[PDB]
């Protein structure tokens, strides 16, 4: 249904903030580590500007028409307003973002399956109080550097497939096992994943660079879950830890 | 069309340096043995100046005022800033010209069909570096000897080429006749004139558009004298005005 080659109605646009380490420009589609800014009243995204540079010389033949070229770009100052919920986790993060000069990344997800990623710092934090109307928080972000517009990405293989091949065998104290994940839906992939531990008593899971290691801290039988990105696909494995 | 007798807008002025072995002042118009200095950001021609000489004596009758005469003339220094292109010929030649200290000739070609040619040595080589702005090499050349201005190779024509043909008719009240003047001794002339009546009562005169206009305010025979320049040439017109 989402067609990036056809106009969209604009309803359903969503705002996220990247509260983590790594490259937000790498995999903007995966909502892992992105915190949602819910209840957005309205949003005016930033404008990609460009300054003018004079390229005229005295020796130039004739000067009847001006000659100019592109200069610096300086794309920034995107603003929005959302319902004021001070006690909600995600707005306190916004206030902390304002209270220091941190230049964080934020993304806008459009109903046609496209994402625009910007990086900037909060330059205006305000409010509007009036009766018979929800109190609104107004925010403005000055962007720095080059954004990653939706027109930079054009392939999106959509994946649609993943499985798990675990050891599913015994585990000894002080010895850790490794489980594998197949994320090759016909080769090309554009999605990451994560894994968890059910109890954090019998076993612990370390995830990095597709390497997933289960260590049997305590004996017993535990289940290791895996969730791919936003949660489109999941998997469950079983690991047994022996006392001897 | 270039016109030395009318002001020009200065855009398109070019700078050249002599790489030949002949006489630079011989034929400045031809660009045969000349190298262009392209991408000239701006130019400042050298200013001619002559110091003062005290021409007073003890036995000079009156002293309440100072008596001075023209002293030794100097051609000043011409300073031009042009875009920095170190890999192109013309800037390497300029650097060598500054480096080995010889007195070379250069010329400025205005958008007039004229040219001002100087001789001098480079007394300054500079550079300006700043982001968002082109790197500019700044050069100052101290001029020596006598410069050859564009006024040196101008030509004046005084071949006695004034002819005056009047209306030679009967003009009426409320209507004005015209009188034509030819100033083409082979087509070229730089001398003007002045035309007026003899009594300013029978007819009122007005010169404009290289033409004479006579208004027949009063009937009778009126005389219109015309004198060219400093009284070398003249003409007399007779105009008859009728009652109607």
């Amino acid at each position: 249904v989402p067609n990036p080659t056809m106009p969209v109605k604009g309803a359903g646009t969503t705002l996220w903030v990247y509260k983590g380490s790594g490259d937000p420009y790498a995999n903007p589609l995966s909502d892992v580590d992105w915190s949602r800014l819910a209840k957005v009243k309205d949003l005016t995204p930033g404008e990609l500007t460009a300054e003018s540079y004079d390229d005229s010389y005295l020796d130039d033949e004739d000067a009847d028409w001006t000659a100019t070229g592109q200069g610096q770009k300086s794309a920034g100052d995107t603003s929005f307003t959302l319902a004021w919920m001070p006690g909600e986790q995600g707005q306190q993060a916004l206030l902390a973002w304002f209270n220091e000069g941190d230049t964080r990344a934020y993304k806008i997800r459009f109903p046609n399956g496209t994402v625009d990623v910007f990086r900037g710092w909060v330059s205006s934090i305000g409010k509007a109080v009036t009766a018979k109307e929800v109190i609104t928080r107004t925010v403005k972000v000055t962007n720095v550097g080059r954004p990653s517009m939706a027109e930079d990405r054009s392939t999106v293989t959509a994946a649609t497939g993943m499985t798990v091949t675990p050891a599913s065998t015994s585990v000894v104290k002080g010895q850790s096992t490794t489980l594998t994940v197949a994320f090759q839906p016909e080769g090309v992939t554009d999605k990451s994943f994560r894994a968890v531990s059910a109890d954090k008593t019998k076993a612990t899971v370390s995830v990095s660079g597709m390497t997933i290691t289960v260590n049997g801290v305590a004996a017993g039988k535990v289940n290791i879950p895996v969730v791919s990105g936003n949660g489109e696909f999941a998997a469950v494995a079983e690991i047994t830890v022996t006392a001897s």
